[PDB]
């Protein structure tokens, strides 16, 4: 694929050893080999698949994502010096030294490179060689973006390069106003992404949806943190939300074809998957209600920093290392998948899913036109953040798009694209909580499937609805497989007045995070729709 001089021209020299589209059974090999030391080992798990520990980092690292401010990126980008982001300036100049750091961490190395595509279709995916020295992180980009084929292999011709030089650090970082010794650093004149510090392979997952989002919106393509899926008759459903929310849990679904679980685009022709693969959360897993993402753990998967005992067996439900232990698996480890493009026609369903820590959302409100807009630059989810302490301190979180971690325009350029494919469409949206109500529990799988279900067969559009106060979300009065009790959120306490408190509490954080969009007509237009508090 590649020889020495090649790589020289990136930058790294005097690399000997070269592993060029390492297949599976190299990586498995590779992630056993009983001479690693730290990090980099593997160990063998009892249901087949490596296990590996990433390290300090067992999540992404948002106060070290940078972007080189340039002529050709600094009129279009959202920039955090210029609402809330994480699209931190850099220089050209600072770029430089840490290409420097990246390049001379990997010179003189055995180097794993992988070819993948971003994006299954041929007219906007980007072609991205991803270049590391540790065997874990090249088999998570060959688990994650999509595998070419031996003919695309052949006439394979980079438009994007990824660096991951995890195990060196920035010493001039101080000097230089960055945030830490580690860095993410992305450069769209030479369409580059350097990694230093940090292992964590979701780095490169998420940095280059951070590209995708950034080219596909000006291309007049949506570009989405959403899974997706298919029904039988062709009916598309997309389900965005936050991380935590259900995306991955929800549209892994027995009665539907999965087209993707996390990152999506919607063309002129429709919705198309830009990974190759899934990457679930792992914590508390339970065979029983997620029998389809257990069953995708076997060899050629990949667990990060679960714990594995003695006899090789796993403990899902230690969170020890992280809360945040996951599995990344090729997509066709999953049964039912729309193959051999994970593409489908235009959604028809938009699911917003939200776990809602106040307890104040309805399990599922059908949303007006305005609502949807309104609720998509919110970008609400909330964690209950004191847990370890004893005590329930609901956290909110809005992250415009439910995805602002990731976006690199402006919010309502998001949305303004979004809103144009599902009013071509006629694609009607959902806001579903997958989060907690009264009980002070989360709302059960089982019974998140069947609202689910019910949105999905028309069901939920058949029903009649009453009107939830504050917020104004219209709620089915039934719905078939769900106790009536829990549809609305009121039954859950012990008076309505319970409720009351607590909504008001989230109808003020809502109405504070929405002020920053009131700066134009259309924004200052979608205040009516969002909740209501005038005391
Ligand atoms: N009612 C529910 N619906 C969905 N998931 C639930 C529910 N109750 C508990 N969970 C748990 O919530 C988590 C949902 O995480 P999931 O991996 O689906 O998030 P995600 O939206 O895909 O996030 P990310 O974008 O970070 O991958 C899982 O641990 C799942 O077992
Ligand atoms: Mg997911
Ligand atoms: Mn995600």
């Amino acid at each position: 694929g590649l020889t020495p001089q090649e790589l020289e021209a990136y930058g790294i020299s005097d690399v000997h050893d070269i592993v060029y589209n390492p297949s599976y059974d190299l990586l498995y090999q590779e992630e056993l080999d009983p001479s690693l030391t730290g990090y980099e080992r593997g160990v063998l798990t009892n249901l087949g698949a490596v296990a590996v520990d990433t390290g300090i980092f067992t999540g992404r690292s948002p106060k070290d994502k940078y972007i080189v401010r340039d002529d050709t990126t600094r009129d279009t980008f959202w920039w955090a010096d210029k609402g809330k982001n994480d699209n931190k300036p850099l220089s050209p100049e600072t770029w430089q030294h840490l290409k420097g750091l990246v390049t001379r961490q990997l010179s003189g190395k055995r180097l794993f490179v992988v070819d993948a595509f971003c994006g299954a279709n041929p007219d906007t995916r980007l072609s991205v060689r991803f270049i590391t020295e540790v065997a874990w992180q090249a088999h998570f980009v060959k688990n994650m973006f999509i595998r070419p084929s031996d003919e695309e292999l052949a006439g394979f011709k980079p438009d994007f390069i990824v660096m991951n030089g995890a195990k060196c650090t920035n010493p001039q970082w101080k000097e230089q106003g960055l945030n830490s010794e580690n860095f993410v650093a992305f450069n769209l004149t030479e369409r580059m992404q350097l990694i230093g510090g940090t292992w964590y392979g979701n780095e490169m997952k998420k940095g280059m949806f951070s590209m995708m989002n950034y080219l596909l919106p000006l291309k007049g393509i949506a570009s989405m943190h959403c899974s997706a899926n298919v029904g039988e008759k062709g009916d598309v459903a997309v389900f965005f939300g936050l991380s935590g929310t259900g995306k991955t849990t929800l549209s892994t679904d027995p009665k539907r074809r999965l087209i993707g679980d996390d990152e999506h685009g919607w063309d002129d022709d429709g919705v198309f998957n830009f990974e190759g693969g899934c990457y679930a959360k792992t914590i508390k897993l339970s065979k029983e209600a997620e029998p389809e993402i257990y069953n995708a753990i076997r060899r050629d998967a990949l667990l990060e920093n679960v714990t594995v005992r003695e006899d090789g067996t796993i403990d899902f439900d230690d969170g020890s290392k992280t809360e945040n232990t996951r599995v990344s698996y090729p997509i066709y480890h999953i049964d039912n998948i729309v193959k051999p493009v994970s593409k489908a026609g235009h959604a028809t369903k938009v699911i917003f899913l939200t776990a809602d820590a106040f307890g104040v959302l309805p399990p599922v409100s059908r949303l007006t036109a305005d609502q949807t807009q309104y609720h998509f630059l919110s970008g609400f989810t909330a964690k209950l953040a004191g847990t370890e302490r004893g005590i329930t301190e609901p956290t909110p979180t809005f992250s415009a798009c439910f995805g602002a971690a990731f976006l690199s325009l402006h919010p309502t350029q998001y949305a303004e694209v979004l809103v144009k494919r599902m009013q071509a469409a006629g694609a009607q949206a959902y806001l579903v909580n997958t989060g907690w109500n009264g009980t002070g529990k989360r709302i059960s799988i089982k019974d998140t499937r069947a609202i689910i279900d019910a949105i999905l067969n028309g069901s939920l559009d058949n029903a009649e609805t009453f009107t939830l106060p504050m917020f104004n979300l219209a709620i089915p009065t039934e719905l078939p497989g769900v106790d009536t009790k829990i549809l609305d959120p009121r039954n859950t306490y012990a008076s309505p007045e319970q409720w009351q408190e607590k909504a008001e509490t989230l109808a003020k954080l809502f109405i504070d995070n929405f002020d920053k969009y009131t700066d134009t007509p259309a924004g200052a237009a979608l205040v009516a729709a969002g909740p209501k508090l005038h005391h």
